[PDB]
């Protein structure tokens, strides 16, 4: 079950299977592997890659949201990592799956989220939308993304539902990183207005250690090559 | 069942309810109701918003590669639209889930396309990525995206799956556009090397009329709205 690691922000007990089989999964680069530059990205497709824990993530969630009352009536997931798992719980709670991004990627009329200042060090903040009226008044909203790090995009999602007189049941996020205090962040701002927002992480980045680390050990050529060159490295 | 429109490009019969239920729930967007400038810009949203749709999907899909022999090994969605499909039909399948995307938001050691020059008109082509080893020697792996227009996403999938040393087993695209002849051209190219790869499409955009039609009716106003003023349209 979830244990309260701190107010509204809980943690899947590391004994359930399904801490156990993401623990085992996952992998994380390091910025000379990764696309970003953060000390450890974690990998979804460590995750996606691996049926067993792509199911157990799927087979939880559902009995999760099933057993659930009143139970949610929509599943908004970010773009694009959250569209890796929302609808493959959308379509067995049969529910519809909402999309948060970018304008420049929505269609129709769209309602665009209000992020706040960056706070120094650059990292400028993403203005997410979703079509107006795609969640309606009275709405419960399950908000799902991969990863939980600063917290920006959940703070869009959550504008969002609410903007739209909708309610948010949680923000779901496989893995979390507690260091950056996301869930601290959103309950304290701007006077405590999200401090009824429950947060659900299924793994804490603190669980991975160095055996997660997917980075080519001994390595020394470049992170992207052409298919010309890796089509001869073998006969074809 | 599919139906040859033109040499290994199939259609399903659009009297199977599928095909009907796609016709039913797709909503199409013009310029102005849209992010893309092309005359209907088909909402991947107006499907997955639709549960009935969605499951359609997946229980056709995931159907169709149950029953066949030899069975797929890895399922390849392009970002980000084959993200919310993959994934469903790889979780019962239990196989792997690929993700094909630009190389500044993949992890790893990566493998890129070699996209061709661009036919006039602009439209720079997309340069696609995904993590070497993710598909290994031997492996049948099915393209998965929701819209097949010029194919050249699909393009880079076939070269990244023939990179690894790996067959396609087919491209499949929610909706098509058969005037963009991706297909026929893809399989002319470079004499006829891609002539073997069959294109399975669930629904024609000749399917979709102004029923479809998503845009407001009669409507002024700005597309993106904040959710400020938004909120200023009911009490809270
Ligand atoms: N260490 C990390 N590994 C992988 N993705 C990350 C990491 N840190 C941030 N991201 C992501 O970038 C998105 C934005 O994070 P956030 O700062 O919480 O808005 C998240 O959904 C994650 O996909
Ligand atoms: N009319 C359209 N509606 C929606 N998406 C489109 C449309 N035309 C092209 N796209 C997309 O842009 C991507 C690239 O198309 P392609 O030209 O086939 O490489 C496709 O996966 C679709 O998602
Ligand atoms: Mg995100
Ligand atoms: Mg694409």
């Amino acid at each position: 079950p979830f244990k309260e690691v701190s107010p509204n922000s809980f943690l899947l007990d590391d004994s359930h299977a399904l801490s156990q089989l993401l623990k085992k999964s996952y992998r994380w680069y390091s910025p000379v592997f990764s696309p970003r530059n953060v000390p450890r990205f974690a990998d979804v497709s460590s995750i996606t890659e691996s049926p067993e824990t792509l199911k157990a993530i799927r087979d939880f969630l559902v009995q999760r949201y099933r057993a659930m009352s009143p139970a949610p009536t929509h599943i908004l997931g970010f773009d694009a990592r959250g569209f890796l798992f929302g609808p493959m719980i959308a379509v067995e709670l049969e529910i519809p799956f909402v999309l948060m991004r970018k304008a420049d990627k929505n269609a129709g009329l769209l309602i665009r989220s209000e992020p706040y200042e960056k706070e120094y060090k650059e990292a400028a903040p993403e203005v997410m939308t979703i079509r107006y009226g795609s969640i309606g008044k009275g709405s419960r909203v399950v908000l799902i993304d991969d990863v939980l790090a600063t917290g920006g995009t959940a703070l869009s999602g959550l504008q969002l539902v609410e903007a739209s007189d909708a309610v948010v049941v949680e923000m779901v996020s496989i893995l979390s990183i507690p260091f950056l205090k996301a869930a601290e962040k959103i309950h304290s701002t701007a006077n405590s207005r999200y401090k009824d927002i429950k947060f659900i992480s299924l793994l804490s980045d603190d669980a991975l250690t160095e055996e997660n680390c997917g980075d080519s050990k001994n390595y020394t050529g470049p992170r992207v090559l052409s298919c010309g060159d890796v089509l001869a490295e073998h006969p074809h």
